[PDB]
Formats: structure tokens, sequence, C-alpha cells
């Protein structure tokens, strides 16, 4: 898994085209999202990660926890992104993960949102100036 | 060296604090920037670009520029990041690098935009969101230098 968190003031997005022959299905209200306040983690599920969805899926929960914590983020916004890796896992396998990453950080207490899987998304970010809004990091099976 | 691009309605950044301790000098007007319709390349110069500067410039430069044309981008953004990949280049090869990028890109016709090396940065862009927008690109060096 490669993670990019951008701690920011704002991520915004809209349903497109999809990307995907059968993407993951959504209601109306889904098609478009806004979090303010935001640690936002783009993130690619890789090929290597279908060996240990919980192992991946726990410690990218902890780090995406601490780094939250450490920037006084009270809102997490997972975001689908296929475009911090090239050995990318299934569909299927990278939508289960990205849920159970998602079900972590809102077990945890955080206030929690996401993008659909699947589509294209035209959407908008800005990063805060500060030296731990722009992070990346690499969690796979040990 | 590991870029994503994304074609995006703008982009603008504002320097805060400092990244690296000998961080690339920079005039007032390089603290803040703005550029309108433009592809925004953000650029991860790795260790294996050392091998070759010039070749993997004009590489980068290359496929930029494909991009650009595909998406009908007149304004491309040269955006110093280090978090596509986890081999870094050194901060000299890398600002060396993405300065013949730049100006490659300069060459080709396009108006081009860049945001100062080793300062950390607020920004903020808008992905347009159309099947080309969000793209990544990984080009690396075959031959070595010769000089
Ligand atoms: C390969 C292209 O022709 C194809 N249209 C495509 O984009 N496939 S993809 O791997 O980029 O995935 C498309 C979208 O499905 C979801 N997706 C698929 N695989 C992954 C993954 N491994 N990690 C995160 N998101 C993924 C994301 O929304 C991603 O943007
Ligand atoms: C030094 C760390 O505390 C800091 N978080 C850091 O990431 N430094 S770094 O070496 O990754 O690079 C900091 C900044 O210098 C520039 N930079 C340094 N190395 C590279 C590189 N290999 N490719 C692109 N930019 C780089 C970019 O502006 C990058 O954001």
């Amino acid at each position: 898994m490669r993670v990019l968190l951008i701690h920011s003031d704002y991520i915004e997005y809209e349903v497109k085209d999809k990307a995907l022959k059968n993407p993951e299905p959504i209601s109306e209200d889904m098609k478009r999202g806004r979090m303010e306040e935001v640690l936002v983690a783009f993130i690619s599920v890789e090929k290597v990660d279908e060996k240990n969805p919980e192992e991946v899926s726990l410690k990218a929960i902890e780090e995406i926890s601490k780094v939250a914590e450490q920037v006084k983020a009270e809102n997490v916004f997972v975001y689908p992104f296929a475009h911090l890796s090239s050995e990318l896992a299934k569909p299927s396998v990278a939508m289960d993960i990205l849920n159970r990453v998602y079900q972590g950080l809102k077990e945890r207490g955080f206030n929690v949102g996401k993008a659909p899987f699947g589509y294209y998304k035209a959407f908008k970010i800005s990063c805060k100036g500060h030296p731990l809004a722009e992070l990346s990091r690499t969690i796979v099976p040990e």
C-alpha cells in the first residue's frame, strides 16, 4: 500500500465517468463530496497487499491515526487513488481493504469520509503550509 | 523519475518554512504563484536518474509534452514533489533535473511555471476529472552519461 497524506483546508470531489467496467454503485448523494480541516489519504492498494488485507488495513489505520492525531485533524478523508504505485491490487481487493481502513478510522472516533471507488473524479484540494501537511508512507504485509 | 500529472483548472502555491537545510535561493515573486488551465507535473527525482541527468530530462520533457498535447494544455507547471518515490535523488541532482525539464518545456513552446525546490508549500489545485486528468509516469535512464 502506498499512502499520501495531505492536511487540507478542504477536499471536494465530483464523480465523472466510470474508470472501471463495473465500478462501485452509488446513490445521488455520493456523486459529490466535501470535507474541511481534513487529513486526506490518497491510497493505492498494491498487489502484495492481497496476501494480508487485515494486517495491511490495521497498520494503515494506525499510521493515518497517528498522523491525524499529530496534526490535530478531527476529519479524515479516504481517497481511492491509483497513481502512487504500479503494482496495483485488483479492484475487489482494493475496495475491500479501503473500506476496512475507512471503518477502522471511524472506529477510532474520527469524522470519516470517502470518495466512490472506480470513477474518475474532478477534485479540489488545499494543502496547508506546515511541515507535516504533506506525508507519504508505505504499508505492506510483513 | 516518478511523475504525477494533473490537468487542472489552476494551481496556486505559497512558500512556508524550509524543508531542506540548504534549499534553492528565491526572489520575492517566487514566493507565490498561480497559473490557469494547466497540466501540473508533480515530480520526484530518483537516485537512478543521477546516472544520466540529460537523458532522463529529455525523456520526461517528451512524456509531459505528449500528455499536454493529448489534453490540449497550453500551460505546464513543474512542481518539485518528494512523495512519489522512496528512493530520492540528492538535492542538487534533483534541482538540475527539474531545471532541465522546466527549460525543455519552455523550448517546446509551452507557457511554463514552477514552484521553488526545497520549501514546504501550501498549494491549491483543481483536477478537471476527465479520463486523462490524472496520470502517472515512471521515467528512467537507459544508457550511461558520456562527458
Ligand atoms: C487502467 C485504466 O484503463 C483504467 N481506466 C483504470 O483507471 N484502472 S485503475 O487501476 O486506475 O483504476 C481505476 C479506479 O478504480 C479504483 N481503483 C482500482 N484499483 C485501485 C487500487 N489498487 N487502489 C486504489 N484505487 C483503485 C480507483 O478509483 C481508480 O482510480
Ligand atoms: C527533510 C524532511 O524533513 C522533509 N520532510 C523532506 O521531505 N525533505 S525531502 O528531501 O523529501 O525534500 C524536501 C523538498 O525538497 C525538494 N526535494 C528534495 N529532494 C527531492 C527530490 N528527489 N525530488 C523532488 N524534490 C525534492 C522538494 O521541494 C521536497 O519537497
